[PDB]
């Protein structure tokens, strides 16, 4: 995986460009996925200029006359099996090219070599040919390219019209050519020997290799595409495609002409995200714009409200953000117009891109900084690319533009400054709207009758609404969701409960909305849509809102502004309509809105305020979905807006769904009415109504941002109308007819069930006299409310069975728990075999089954140390494995006690915060674990209250006592699949004995992610559910996030068995497992090991109080104080007996079925049936999607290999073979080697050897020293211990010093390099991630996210990037240069010193949790002096030596940044 | 290769019809293309009447209520990748 570009600055073609492109492709094999075949790849491509002399000599050889103007060449993929489809394709191409007047010179078969392609990639290899077309009409070059594009599009359409498969056009232009295929990167010049010619010379080249997630190669899906090259993935494609379908119906340009009609479906079918983005890029470029302008308009910069950018750039960004929706997501782009060559990044800057300028007028950019060898005496400047940055080369003029110069050159074409002033705001209009026209608040009886019609209980206003208005943040729960699903319920559940949210697994990183909030915008625009190919002032004349939600006053003001151009539509249906009133009402409204939008109305407001005792209200979600889809299908949505007035919106999950469906603005008046009625009774205290409304709106906005950030979307404009949800319990036809793009694996109720439910609730609310709202049970168990999975009697009998140690009451427990009506999906399944039963004594023993049960991880911050220790001792007694969770563990428990009880844990976790990971913590386990997302709160980092962090947890996590700790949602290490592969390689290098486990959360599409992670050399997968426990998390993420684990288990099993990969990994599940029947069913679905979790907590004393976040648990399970910890009564024998009875029961079940071992049942889905709940519910749940049985073939249905999947050995092997006296006698050693970018994790296995032999601090500093000369690979010196000293001459790629644990790293340029050390990048992104001790001295500038999660390390660098020093915890960082935006964000401990000469720190710093001042204490001057002296001594710098020279006048230029929580905890106060 | 049909003149649905159809299919291999791997055929098919009782008992086992008129069934080939 990797994209890169090479360009000659002056613009003269030369062979060295293509030679260096091939050389760069030959050195990327380490990032890709190796295969046992040795021939199978997943795609590679190069893109160069047309060698005119080559094809001219070809034409001369044929016998024709060489033309004068430039020749054109097209490369086509034809079908190979049949010999008649080729003739049809050739006939179509020839009749379409000759329809314009150009002269065809002939076809040519490209010489290839099929001996090197694998077997599977050879079964779908197309027939590659080229067609040579010349220009005889004497037309200019630009019109030639336009005609070629139009011809290619019409050819594509015509070939589609005849339904011919396996046909593609790689390129058709007189400027460039593309060679791409499904081979290995290094075998490119062997498959296409044409590139070995001496006449292929160009002035630019682009190269790409990808990383696929499956094993089915499709040749037309390889990159680069026509005029683009993409690395990463795009998060917003389902929303951008629909908005394209809306923008198509008004775009037109005089350049194309009539042929515009032949260009309407711009994005075809069967393309990837990059393919659609490329098609849009090309259709926008061919209309007059340039590559920089299109890059700015498609993936714009983050419009920051700061004074660090001139206002011309601000006007430009405003225009580009107003004209088109951004295409967000991790994206490194290397694109090329016919004239410009551009390389750019996305908004957040998640992928790396580094370039190099040589003295030969040659620029080389890519993902790694050492792919092409270059003598260090011939470079001019090295650099990098931050977020939103871009670098361009103009070949026609022969010039190179960096970021700022290109911005200033682009901000001169059009006067956007006088254009942006056409916009108007709403705050001004609300201000000029004087306070008249206050309408009377509805009656208390009216309010109660309207709230009862929707099923709002009183706890929905006492528990989840009070905090929103009181503080401004949502509520917090502390336990999983044990309530039945919506369709299986019997009470009135709103329609918004059927929709589960989304999140991003290893494929995409979530965004931290608390720290990286400067790149999130909630702007809304009314009157925005228009022609996307025009340049005028009418495109920026519109109305702008600062948020999608509105109050009553703002809505009234907007309505007065709109006036008579808005059309209101009823959304109510008669209660006396009949059996089909709802469908008729839907058709009526969807016809009325279409008839109204055609009649000049530009604004549609969908009201339902006419709800009375005779007309029931249509569920707002259904109405807005129907209307938006009908307007999209009618080519009308581009004309108007869509505003919704609802009487249900109370929570933050409602507005999220309403905006995701397609609504523009949403107005909720019943909520404000209830807030006013509760304030007038004196419940909020002394706060006015306006302050309460402001707090409520702020809470809604923050909740919307949090829900949007779980996926990776940073803008609301691209998220609106994308369908970013999953429906569970809705029929396939309904969601396919009314909702844009959502999947429903299992069908559900149609419209009749919904109509019945709504009519029942309306009748109950309006036909009887209501006196008050019911108590209701949804978050707490009530006798009148819903049923729960954990009731009182069940916990009581479980504790009795576990304590008294008798199997009979345990059988009674199992009967009572499996007698209740259906509550989960595994209740509808029915076990039915066909054999004869066998005795119970002959099945496998209990130990052989108890060795398959694992307890999941529970952090030491959530649980009390006594409970964690008790669990760890209980699980190590029978032979099973335990789990320590995040938050580290006590090192003193690394040894067995005198009693023979071992308090250690067999499974250590590697969270996203890296709170206790060191080199000794990762050598005390038998199996590691990578927690990507948790089962309860998916797409979010764990929480811990500020009072739960005692001094013990403080010293264990290397944190600040009495400060709230929130781990980042992403890992900052896993931004893509190859990053996950790199991390797995590192974990397998640091521990030569342990396995690596990846934990996932069940959702749709997990099959492809599981197929991709299996190729990353993982060997254990853990699929959690949506009903898993937690320590502290919001209630919305508990109730409205995730899916049942049955979906994930069945889908992952099927996908793995389909790709011939099931025999390599193991499967493990957890979530809601209580009995042996559930275990048998899960083993039948495909799992091999099982997790229990919360049940063990009940075996130790939990009584389901759900107050672990408050530190006041009565029994003493999840607490940190002493007087309640004393009340603990846990005992390991309880857990042992629980596991014993659990194995007994499954033994009974297996005996009753007729088998003798769990291995005979795994995968045998045919032993399950679906039984209906009867002929009275009429729920059409079809479970065949999870009952499909794919046949494996020859291989078994489970893992049939011993030991972990081995990995190739890096340089360290040789080191171990040389530094033998170090391990055998313990003496100093000095080694020298040569490093390359194809060698990863240099200095990691040696660290493990040293840790196992001596220890982390067993050797004096500098005991073994190593010297490397050359660009080092990735993860250099990860997890190094004290006594190891690496010294690099050159530069490092990325992740340098990750997880440092006492080592010492020094990076400096070579001695003969003509470079200013403080003006060139020398290290990559994510430096010192989660370090705990050591030092690091660099002689250049760092990348992005420098010194993230630092805890004890010391670092001195001559520069930094954006988001630097984020969420630091301890240590010292000296920065002798400039910093980026949002510096020192979330810092809660340590100290920093910035050397500012341009006096620009007050503009870049994030002054929220830290304070910056001047140095005034000699004690804090001596530290800096000694640190800089040591830096000079180590790296022999010249800038730092100069600073040390003129110390007297330079001490006055340093800013000292100190956290706020550490102002009264230091020994020497910073102040006088 | 070969085509054939079997019909009861009076209109009795009976088992011997399918019996003889399968027996006839089992006696055509001599005309077909003799192949090397022994498993790949060239195309075969049978066409019979819908056994209402089978599908009605199936739907009963699911839990629905079997209707009185004739049930209908459809056979579909869906994508596999
Ligand atoms: C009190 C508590 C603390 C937990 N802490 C963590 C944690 O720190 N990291 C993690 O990945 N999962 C954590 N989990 C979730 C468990 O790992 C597991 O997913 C969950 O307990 C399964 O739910 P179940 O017991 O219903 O099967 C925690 C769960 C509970 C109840
Ligand atoms: S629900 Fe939680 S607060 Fe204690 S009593 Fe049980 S661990």
């Amino acid at each position: 995986c990797g994209v890169g570009f090479i360009a000659a600055i002056d613009g003269k073609p030369r062979r060295s460009v293509v030679e260096k492109g091939i050389e760069a492709l030959k050195a990327v094999w380490h990032r890709g996925a190796v295969d046992a075949d040795g021939k199978t790849g997943d795609g590679a491509g190069i893109h160069v200029a047309v060698p005119q002399k080559f094809f001219k000599d070809h034409v001369k050889v044929i016998g024709h006359r060489a033309p004068d103007n430039k020749l054109a060449v097209g490369q086509v993929f034809l079908p190979r099996i049949s010999l008649d489809a080729q003739e049809a394709c050739r006939c179509i191409v020839e009749t379409e090219i000759l329809a314009f007047g150009y002269y065809i010179y002939g076809w040519r078969q490209v010489p290839i070599n099929v001996d090197i392609i694998g077997e599977k990639a050879n079964a779908t290899r197309p027939e590659i040919e080229q067609i040579i077309v010349g220009n005889n009409k004497g037309v200019s070059d630009e019109q030639f390219e336009l005609d070629l594009y139009i011809i290619r599009r019409r050819i594509e359409k015509a070939v589609k019209g005849e339904q011919i498969n396996d046909f593609y056009i790689c390129s058709l232009s007189a400027r460039s050519i593309i060679y791409k295929g499904m081979f290995l990167a290094e075998q490119l010049t062997t498959f296409y020997p044409d590139l070995l010619d001496e006449r292929f010379e160009s002035d630019f080249a682009i190269y790409h290799q990808r990383y696929s997630t499956n094993t089915f190669p499709t040749w037309p899906l390889a990159q680069p595409f026509r005029m683009l090259a993409h690395n990463g993935e795009i998060n917003t494609v389902k929303g951008n495609v629909n908005w394209m379908k809306a923008h198509e119906t008004r775009m037109e340009h005089p350049a194309f002409g009539t042929h515009m009609q032949d260009l309407k479906p711009v994005i075809g079918v069967g393309l990837s995200d990059s393919g659609s983005l490329d098609t849009v890029f090309e259709v926008m470029v061919r209309a007059g714009r340039t590559a920089p302008m299109v890059k700015m308009m498609l993936v714009p910069q983050a419009l920051t409200s700061s004074q660090t950018t001139p206002d011309n750039h601000k006007a430009l960004i405003q225009y580009c953000n107003s004209v088109m929706e951004p295409w967000d997501g991790p994206a490194a782009l290397a694109m090329t117009d016919g004239r410009w060559v551009v390389g750019g990044m996305d908004r957040n800057g998640l992928r790396p891109m580094r370039y190099t300028i040589t003295t030969d007028g040659l620029i080389i950019g890519g993902s790694e900084t050492g792919m092409v060898k270059i003598d260090e005496t011939q470079v001019i400047e090295k650099g990098r690319l931050g977020p939103g940055e871009m670098i361009a080369v103009d070949l026609q003029s022969g010039k190179l533009y960096r970021d700022r110069e290109l911005k200033d050159h682009l901000a001169t074409l059009k006067p956007w400054d006088k254009w942006v002033q056409n916009t108007t705001h709403l705050d001004e209009l609300v201000k000029t709207a004087s306070l008249k026209g206050e309408p009377s608040d509805m009656d208390k009886a009216e309010l109660r009758r309207r709230q009862q019609a929707f099923g709002l209980t009183m706890e929905d206003m006492e528990l989840i609404l009070h905090p929103m208005v009181e503080d401004g943040k949502e509520a917090i729960g502390s336990m999983g969701d044990d309530s039945p699903i919506a369709v299986l319920s019997d009470k009135y559940r709103g329609l918004h409960h059927f929709f589960r949210q989304n999140f991003s697994q290893v494929t995409n990183p979530p965004i931290d909305s608390l720290r990286e909030r400067r790149v999130m915008s909630l702007k809304t625009r009314l009157g925005n849509l228009g022609n996307i190919l025009d340049e005028d002032e009418t495109q920026t004349r519109l109305l702008q809102l600062e948020s999608p939600v509105l109050t009553t006053a703002e809505f009234r003001a907007m309505r007065d502004y709109m006036g008579d151009t808005a059309a209101e539509i009823d959304a109510t249906f008669p209660v006396d309509g009949g059996p089909e009133a709802l469908r008729d009402a839907l058709r009526r409204i969807r016809q009325e809105t279409e008839d109204a939008v055609r009649g000049g109305a530009t604004h549609v407001i969908l009201t339902d305020e006419a709800m009375g005792p005779a007309r029931a209200a249509i569920p707002a979600i259904l109405a807005t979905g129907a209307v938006h889809t009908h307007l999209i299908r009618s080519n009308l949505r581009t004309f108007t807006s869509l505003n919704v007035r609802t009487a249900e919106g109370l929570d933050t999950h409602y507005f999220a769904v309403l905006i995701g469906v397609g609504a523009t603005t949403v107005n909720a008046y019943l909520a404000q009415e209830a807030i006013a009625e509760r304030h007038r009774r004196g419940l909020f205290g002394s706060m006015p109504l306006e302050k309460g409304m402001a707090n409520y709106k702020k809470a809604i906005d923050d909740g919307l941002l949090k829900i949007m950030s779980k996926m990776g979307i940073s803008v609301i404009s691209s998220y609106r109308g994308g369908g970013n949800f999953e429906a569970i319990g809705l029929s396939r036809a309904l969601v396919a007819e009314h909702f844009p793009a959502m999947v429903s694996r299992i069908s559900g109720i149609g419209l009749n069930g919904i109509q019945k439910k709504v009519l029942e609730q309306h009748a109950t609310a309006y036909n009887e006299e209501v006196v008050a709202l019911p108590v209701g049970g949804f978050y707490r168990f009530r006798k009148s409310g819903d049923r729960h999975g954990w009731e009182g009697g069940v916990i009581h009998t479980l504790q009795q069975a576990v304590t008294n140690d008798s199997y009979t009451t345990f059988k009674k427990y199992s009967e009572q728990v499996n007698k209740r009506p259906p509550m989960q999906l595994r209740d509808l399944l029915e076990l039915r075999s066909t054999k004869a039963p066998v005795p119970v004594d002959e099945v496998e023993s209990i130990t052989a089954i108890r060795k398959r049960f694992i307890t999941p991880g529970m952090s030491m911050g959530a649980l009390s140390p006594e409970a964690h220790g008790t669990l760890n001792v209980a699980m190590n007694r029978i032979g099973a494995k335990s789990d320590s969770g995040e938050g580290g563990e006590d090192p003193a428990r690394f040894r067995p006690d005198k009693n023979g009880d071992n308090w250690n844990s067999a499974i250590k976790q590697v969270a996203s915060g890296r709170f206790g990971v060191t080199a000794e913590y990762l050598n005390q386990c038998r199996e590691l674990e990578i927690k990507v997302a948790q089962g309860a709160k998916p797409g979010e980092g764990g929480q811990l209250p500020g009072f739960k962090v005692t001094e013990m947890i403080a010293r264990l996590r290397h944190s600040t006592p009495g400060v709230m700790l929130i781990s980042p949602p992403p890992h900052h290490d896993i931004y893509s699949i190859e990053d996950l592969a790199q991390l797995i390689y590192d974990l397998k290098q640091i521990n030569p004995d342990a396995k690596v486990t990846v934990k996932l959360v069940s959702r749709s599409g997990i099959g492809t992610i599981a197929a991709g992670v299996a190729k990353a050399n993982a060997d254990i997968i853990l699929i959690s559910g949506n009903s898993g426990g937690t320590g502290a998390s919001p209630q919305t993420s508990i109730k409205f996030a995730g899916l049942p684990w049955e979906m994930g288990l069945s889908e992952v099993h099927q996908v793995l068995t389909l790709n011939r990969l099931r025999h390599r990994v193991r499967l493990r599940t957890d979530g809601g497992l209580k009995t042996g029947r559930d275990i048998v069913i899960a083993a039948m679905l495909g799992a091999e090991e099982f997790g229990i979790g919360t049940a063990s907590l009940i075996a130790m004393g939990c009584i389901m109080v759900r107050q672990c976040h408050s530190n006041t648990c009565p029994v003493g399970v999840c607490v940190q104080d002493d007087k309640l910890r004393q009340k603990f009564v846990g005992t390991p024998e309880k857990v042992v007996n629980l596991f014993t009875f659990l194995a007994e029961e499954v033994r009974e079940i297996l005996a009753g079925l007729g088998f003798r071992s769990l291995n005979e049942v795994i995968g045998r889905t045919d032993l399950l049936h679906q039984v209906s709940r009867g002929a009275e519910h009429l729920d059409d749940l079809d479970l065949n999607p999870r009952l499909a049985q794919v046949d494996p073939g020859e291989n078994a249905r489970y893992c049939t290999l011993q030991g972990r999947n081995e990995v190739p050995d890096t340089l360290d092997a040789r080191i171990v073979a040389d530094a033998r006296p170090l391990f055998e006698e313990g003496e100093k050693m000095q080694l020298a080697y040569n490093a390359r970018n194809t060698q990863r994790a240099i200095g990691t296995r040696l660290s493990s050897m040293v840790t196992r032999k001596f220890g982390m601090f067993g050797l004096q500093p500098g005991h073994i020293t190593i010297r490397l000369r050359g660009t080092a690979g990735q993860s250099l010196g990860a997890f190094a211990v004290q006594g190891i000293k690496l010294e690099v001459m050159g530069d490092a790629n990325d992740y340098v010093g990750k997880g440092l644990s006492g080592g010492t790293i020094v990076v400096r340029p070579t001695t003969s390099s003509p470079l200013e050390t403080n003006k060139n990048t020398i290290i990559g992104n994510t430096v010192l991630y989660g370090a705990t001790a050591g030092k690091l001295f660099a002689a250049g500038q760092a990348g992005e996210r420098f010194a993230v999660r630092n805890s004890g390390a010391t670092v001195v660098v001559e520069g930094c990037g954006s988001n630097g020093c984020e969420y630091m915890t301890g240590g010292t960082a000296v920065i002798l240069g400039r910093v980026g935006d949002n510096f020192a964000a979330g810092m809660t401990g340590g100290m920093a010193y910035v050397y500012d000469l341009d006096d620009s720190l007050p503009l870049y710093i994030n002054d929220e949790s830290v304070i910056f001042q001047r140095i005034e204490v000699g004690h804090y001057e001596s530290q800096l002096k000694h640190l800089i002296e040591e830096h000079v001594t180590e790296t022999q710098s010249r800038f730092a030596a100069e600073i040390l020279n003129d110390w007297a006048r330079e001490v006055t230029k340093f800013w000292q940044v100190v956290p706020k929580e550490m102002l009264n905890r230091l020994e020497v106060p910073v102040h006088l």
